[PDB]
């Protein structure tokens, strides 16, 4: 215990040393509690006026308006470690899993280098504001990379000082840069490398773009078996074993050298014993430990949640099929069943699901996984809206599953090319686009931002009738050639000043492995939308007086927007549909 992080609170305690007050009215039971400190201070979410002022129509829906307004008494529960047998069965497993991933994957360390490139074009890795601004600054000063190789070289040694949570079913813990940094050098290879791909992984789909996860879903569906089972986890993160975060580690097995000993000192020292310090408002910090529980980066977090998420669903069907018969212990005999059926069946196994960090869709051999539920339970992954041991509700069609927040349609071109397109409620997607992150936003970032969402709808979401005339509305409206911006970046071809219908064409028929004919589309008209009563059923507002006002009107909103940006280079992307095609 306090060997590994008193170093990193003693050091915390002194940098406050006219503060320090062991409270006794401190509200932690599953968190360990070392002491407090003065501080001051808080985030919200501010509506972009492009967007809005050409979904006028949405003004009026609740559902969109509400979303831009505004669990941690779940952070603060308690998970029983499993019994013998389920013990066995995940070691057994985890052991299988990262051979099968390293098969065609050399591990190895990621680089300053890189790690420099990734702040400078971003992808939200997660810093603080002090000795230097953003992470754009520390990144050029070699002082930083001082700071950097002290505690390198403390990691070396078995010890830490700075690599310390900092806490805000979501819960997100943000590092200064250089533990960050430290945590990318050893596990970066992970994301960076592809061990999570579905060519690599069989399960995953990490990389594949929502493009690609309805084809996937259609695969899987092909399988001989039962139903289709997709249960989310209640709070999967707060669920994480220091059993499933010791089968993580072993991917330390697959490395070597100076890089094997830095990923120990990242599973050892930073996540399977951890130090957060909370804002407390009754407003001090309180300085907490706990072994358990997720809190990596977002991107590393993601990789180890596929890993674990795999693993859990290859032992549930392993469950259903009768390959062990109790959880409570193993016999020999079944050891042996459980290594030959993985050595056996487990590729094939894994290519029955479909994974992206803690979300499944599982296609098993048939339906007696429904209510094999008891290794599940016991390793923690307690399902979301269901009573612990009621039989899991399966999914009779591919395209009613939940997935990644998605249901997939399919969609046949006027010329009989099958397209699998990505669909969720469409007050979902237009209350989003509502929504900037962040301020301090010029009319120009705020276009531009409209600009990405506007070309997203094109090339995803086109088939939605209220979408695709909205997208051409914020493409008129936004100068021809400004570029889109995020600030948080899936694959991301909407980030671009191509043509849309050259994108489209290259995503969907060109680079599309499930369309053999590649003959391309030559314009938007070309291009089908779901049924009529398809699109009202997923949100539409077509038939509505609010939206053919709207609709017929829209050089006017488009006018009225073009007017506050000012005097620029504009196009009319409006003639790409028959409608308004004279
Ligand atoms: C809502 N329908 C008519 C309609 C109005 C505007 C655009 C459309 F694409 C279709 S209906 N009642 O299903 O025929
Ligand atoms: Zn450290
Ligand atoms: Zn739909």
């Amino acid at each position: 215990n306090l060997d590994i992080i008193g170093k990193r609170i003693e050091k915390i305690k002194q940098e406050h040393e006219t503060s320090w007050h062991y409270d006794q009215d401190h509200p932690y039971k599953t968190w360990a509690y070392h002491g407090s400190y003065e501080t001051k201070q808080t985030a919200s979410s501010m509506v972009n006026g492009v967007v809005r002022l050409l979904t006028k129509p949405w003004d009026i829906i609740p559902m969109v308006t509400q979303m831009a307004m505004t669990f941690k008494e779940k952070v603060d529960t308690r998970t029983q470690e499993p019994k013998e047998g389920t013990k066995k069965l995940m070691k057994i497993t985890a052991e299988w899993l990262w051979k099968e991933l390293g098969k065609k994957k050399t591990p190895r360390m990621c680089t300053r280098e890189e790690f420099t490139r990734k702040v400078r074009s971003n992808a939200a890795l997660g810093a603080i504001f002090n000795k230097w601004k953003s992470a754009r600054e520390a990144v050029e000063d070699s002082g930083f990379w001082e700071l950097v190789d002290k505690e390198r070289n403390l990691h070396l040694e078995g010890k830490c000082e700075t690599c310390v949570y900092n806490m805000m079913s979501r819960a997100i813990w943000y590092m200064w840069l250089g533990a960050r940094f430290l945590e990318f050098e050893a596990l970066g290879f992970l994301n960076e490398d592809h061990w999570f791909s579905r060519e690599n992984s069989l399960s995953g789909v990490e990389g594949e773009g929502l493009h690609k996860l309805g084809y996937i879903l259609r695969d899987v569906s092909k399988k001989e078996g039962g139903a289709m089972y997709a249960d989310d986890t209640a709070g999967w993160d707060t669920r994480i074993t220091l059993e499933d975060l010791k089968n993580e580690e072993m991917v330390t097995n697959h490395m070597e050298g100076e890089h094997k000993k830095l990923a120990e000192a990242i599973f050892k020292l930073t996540y399977q014993n951890k130090v957060v310090r909370v804002q407390r408002p009754t407003t001090v910090m309180d300085i907490i430990s706990r072994r358990d529980q997720r809190g990596s980066g977002q991107v590393v977090t993601y990789g180890l949640n596929t890993f674990t998420n795999m693993e859990a669903q290859l032992i549930r069907q392993m469950e259903g099929e009768g390959v062990f018969k109790s959880i409570q212990h193993l016999t020999v005999t079944e050891e042996i069943a459980v290594k030959n059926w993985l050595v056996r069946v487990g590729r094939e196994r894994l290519s029955r699901m479909a994974i992206s960090g803690d979300d499944c869709v599982v296609k098993p051999l048939d339906d007696r996984f429904a209510s094999a539920l008891t290794a599940l339970n016991d390793m923690g992954k307690v399902r979301k809206d269901i009573q612990q041991w009621e039989p899991s509700r399966g999914w009779n069609d591919w395209t009613q599953v939940p997935f990644c927040s998605h249901h997939f349609h399919e969609l046949i071109m006027k010329d009989g090319r099958v397209l699998v397109v990505p669909c969720r409620n469409q007050d979902e997607l237009i209350g989003r686009a509502r929504i900037s992150q962040g301020a301090g936003w010029s009319l120009r970032e705020t276009a531009c931002l409209g600009k990405s969402y506007a070309q997203m709808w094109s090339l995803m979401y086109f088939h939605r009738r209220d979408l695709r005339l909205a997208a051409n509305a914020i493409c008129s409206a936004v100068p021809s050639h400004w570029v889109p911006t995020s600030r948080t970046t899936a694959t991301h071809e909407w980030m671009t000043t191509e043509d849309m219908l050259t994108v489209w064409n290259r995503v969907w028929i060109q680079e599309n492995p499930w369309m053999e004919d590649k003959t391309p589309v030559e314009s938007w008209e070309e291009i089908p939308y779901l049924g009529k009563r398809e699109d009202q059923w997923c949100g539409s507002l077509i038939g509505l007086t609010s939206r053919a006002t709207w609709a017929k009107n829209i050089q006017t909103a488009i006018n009225q927007v073009r007017s506050l940006i000012g005097n620029e280079e504009y196009t009319d992307y409006m003639p790409s549909m028959k409608r308004f095609r004279r």
